[PDB]
């Protein structure tokens, strides 16, 4: 019944999408950029049968248009024996001008979200970057060759709406929805609208607004040109997938899909593998206590020969065993007050944000980071100190400058007040007692890294 009472929104009704509001976009080169012809790869007969009705399709839409530009990339066909063109943009993406990435990674962008409102709809939009035109001066930049040597048609073609491949267009169609949604945000004050480029969550406190709250964002993307998917929408529902994680009764959770991206990664045995390795599960840190030290004899092997012995190999089991019991985290109240447990060992400071949850203590992230040289280089009570101090800032990130209190396996608020050079800083943020409160000295558990009895 969702799908007759808006029409227009959805892909598999309301045909085509195209961002009525957004204008033609105009895409700057490089200064000292050069049209590049790059000759066509001389295909097969059977990918360039199962790609013609894609690009027959396209032209009918009047995506793809005819052309002669300076300009050329490969066609290159991907792909069951079902065949899709794919084009390689990479001597264009290196030819145009590179702009501010303005996209927040999912994370932070689910930190945004608060426990009040726990009836959940997610949408991802269909052909996202195709709903937006390519102005006519900056079509011929995206022109390919095609051809049908059962025909004898080796003209041109290129696009007339943001390509795939194309470096920039995520970014750019985030900011174009980013700045469509802005008075759909404005005229609900009672619903929290979340955004990664395509993908929307939005969040309501009751079932009713959630459903009139949907009802309206149908209807707006519908007038704006935008169209949604039917079939993997996930609608007025008290637990929701969105973005690899799961969001469930004012909780968040690491979706199995999310685990298997790094836990199918072989172990590494160049030092880029590793890298990418790292590089992945490190989007998990806050869910991984005590990550930074524990990933410790995984860094060193970078850029130096790769020696993968026992203690790699016992890292690079606990980043996965850290993966498969993972915990609950509950998304920041920042109607409450939050506790910060810290420790440090050898170097490494490692603790957790935690708030009240009934008479218990729900974590809410478990920050780590690394002293710098000079701070590890001090003695093991002041790394305590820096160790507070760093991830205090990282706490900042997720309390929104909300009161905080803090507790340490050796409690120190004396010695930043008189201490026998790096202080003036240190006491800036610390000291100022309206965000920051301490607590009596409590030494913490090893994994859950709560206090004990």
């Amino acid at each position: 019944t969702w799908l007759s009472d808006f029409p227009q929104a959805w892909a598999e009704t309301g045909g085509m999408g195209l961002a009525v509001r957004q204008a033609p976009l105009i895409i700057p080169l490089k200064a000292t950029s050069t049209p590049v012809s790059i000759k066509q790869y001389p295909m097969s007969q059977e990918a360039r049968l199962g790609i013609k009705p894609h690009i027959q399709r396209l032209l009918d839409q009047g995506i793809l248009v005819p052309c002669q530009s300076p300009w050329n990339t490969p066609l290159l066909p991907v792909k069951t024996n079902d065949y899709r063109p794919v084009q390689d943009l990479r001597e264009v993406n290196k030819r145009v001008e590179d702009i501010h990435p303005t996209v927040p990674n999912p994370y932070n962008l689910l930190s945004g979200l608060p426990p009040s409102h726990q009836w959940y709809t997610v949408l991802d939009l269909k052909d996202a970057f195709f709903c937006l035109r390519l102005h006519p001066t900056s079509q011929p930049l995206f022109a390919f060759e095609w051809r049908d040597p059962e025909m004898g048609i080796s003209g041109q073609l290129t696009w007339t709406r943001l390509p795939q491949g194309f470096k920039n267009s995520p970014t750019l169609f985030d900011e174009a929805l980013h700045r469509d949604l802005a008075d759909f945000r404005i005229q609900h004050p009672d619903l929290i609208l979340l955004q990664y480029v395509d993908d929307l969550l939005l969040a309501a406190t009751s079932e009713l607004d959630c459903q009139q709250g949907t009802r309206a964002l149908l209807q707006t993307l519908g007038n704006l040109g935008y169209r949604a998917s039917a079939k993997k929408a996930q609608i007025c529902q008290k637990q929701v997938k969105y973005l690899g994680y799961l969001l469930k009764e004012g909780q968040r959770w690491l979706t199995e899909a999310r685990k298997e991206t790094v836990m199918g990664q072989p172990t590494p045995k160049t030092p880029r593998q590793l890298r990418e390795f790292l590089g992945t599960a490190g989007f998990c840190r806050l869910w991984i206590p005590g990550f930074a030290e524990m990933a410790a004899p995984l860094y060193p092997l970078t850029k130096t020969l790769f020696n993968w012995g026992p203690d790699q190999q016992k890292a690079y089991q606990e980043i996965k065993q850290a993966l498969l019991t993972a915990p609950a985290l509950g998304l920041p109240d920042l109607t409450k007050p939050f506790e910060l447990f810290v420790d440090e060992k050898q170097g490494y400071a490692k603790g957790v944000l935690t708030q009240k949850l009934g008479p218990w203590r729900r974590p809410v992230a478990y920050l780590s980071k690394k002293l710098d040289p000079v701070a590890a280089g001090w003695p093991p009570c002041l790394r305590m100190v820096a160790a507070i101090a760093v991830l205090t800032k990282d706490a900042g990130k997720l309390t929104m400058g909300q009161p905080l209190v803090i507790k340490a396996p050796h409690a120190v608020e004396a010695l930043v007040k008189q201490p026998p050079a790096r202080m003036t800083h240190y006491q800036a943020l610390l000291l100022d007692t309206d965000r920051v409160q301490f607590g009596p000295v409590v030494a913490l558990n090893p994994a859950t890294l709560l206090p004990l009895p």
